[PDB]
């Protein structure tokens, strides 16, 4: 078991989150013009974000679904398809990383709104309303 | 400012500690024979610790000593050398993550007891008692 308790893996992939949505956030102020645009840190939130994608998976352990958690029952019951879109998630956010590598504007859009419809696209699903 | 308001820097730091602990003592246990060792998880690991190494600078705000916080206002007073602190874990994390590379468990347990003493070489001195 990797968590002592389920109310330790809750916190634990609600900080992910809430640590990739700082950085996620940051990138798309900088896209839409609410925050100049730097090239290395935009380059440096691709990174934060590509890793951290790869810790909330963890924290859905059996039972957890009962507590301070916005996680739906479902999720469990159809884990296959929860963790396929976390897959996706990662793979999107290795792209994004690899997009800040570039110069080319439109692929960071790109690549950025592809990583924003995996965040919406799983919420949508498998977090409360 | 990367933060609206002080208690979102404080937050932010402290997820990445806590999610860096979680992912730390993991090797520890692993280290120790707590739980076993499995040198895929162990990579997984090390990669996660010298990821998340790089997020909780950027939530040490100015002001930021005041709030829900265990952060000592010595470091603000002290910055630079908090700062130097922050970097050689990042480098003893990098370090560790070469080793996991590696099946030598003496120096798998060096490189892991070095990033140890940068945790706690830090909290001795700038996390309150
Ligand atoms: C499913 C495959 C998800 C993907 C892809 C993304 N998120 Fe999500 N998120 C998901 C769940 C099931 C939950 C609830 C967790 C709980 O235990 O309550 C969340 C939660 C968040 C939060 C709130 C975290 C908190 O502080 O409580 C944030 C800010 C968040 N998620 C952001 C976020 C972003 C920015 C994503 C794309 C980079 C993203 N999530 C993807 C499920 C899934
Ligand atoms: C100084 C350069 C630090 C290094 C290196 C490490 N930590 Fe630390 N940590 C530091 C401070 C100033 C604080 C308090 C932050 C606050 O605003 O309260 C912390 C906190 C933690 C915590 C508690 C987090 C929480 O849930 O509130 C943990 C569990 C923690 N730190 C773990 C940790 C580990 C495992 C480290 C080495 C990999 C490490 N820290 C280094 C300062 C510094």
């Amino acid at each position: 078991s990797n968590f002592k308790e389920a109310d330790d893996a809750i916190h634990y992939r609600q900080s992910a989150f809430s640590l990739m949505a700082h950085n996620f956030g940051d990138m798309g102020a900088m896209l839409k013009g609410k925050k100049p645009f730097d090239s290395e840190i935009f380059a440096m939130r691709a990174q934060n974000v590509a890793a951290l994608s790869k810790l909330p998976l963890e924290g859905f352990i059996p039972g957890s679904d009962q507590g301070e958690t916005e996680a739906l029952a479902k999720i469990w019951t159809e884990k296959s398809d929860f963790d396929a879109k976390m897959v996706t998630l990662q793979d999107n956010a290795a792209a994004l990383l690899l997009a800040s590598a570039s110069d080319d504007k439109k692929l960071l859009k790109q690549s950025f709104m592809q990583v924003a419809k995996s965040c919406k696209g799983c919420h949508d699903v498998y977090k409360k309303d």
